[PDB]
């Protein structure tokens, strides 16, 4: 229940490869992301929730 403040801002579009994954459009504010180190990140845009997106696509929003 306590939120975190966890954005990040698209620098490119990215269309989804698999179900698993967001599409959003160059920047899209891409939120409740969870931050991971092996190139891919999930968060919540466009009504999905929770879904991956590659980290190198966005910019974090600090």
């Amino acid at each position: 229940s306590p939120t975190f403040k966890s954005a990040v801002k698209a620098l490119f579009d990215y269309k989804a490869q698999r179900e698993d994954e967001l599409t959003f459009t160059k920047s899209a504010i891409i939120q409740n992301v969870e931050k991971q180190d092996g190139g891919w990140w999930r968060g919540d845009y466009g009504g999905k929730k929770q879904l991956w997106f590659p980290s190198n696509y966005v910019e974090e929003m600090i």
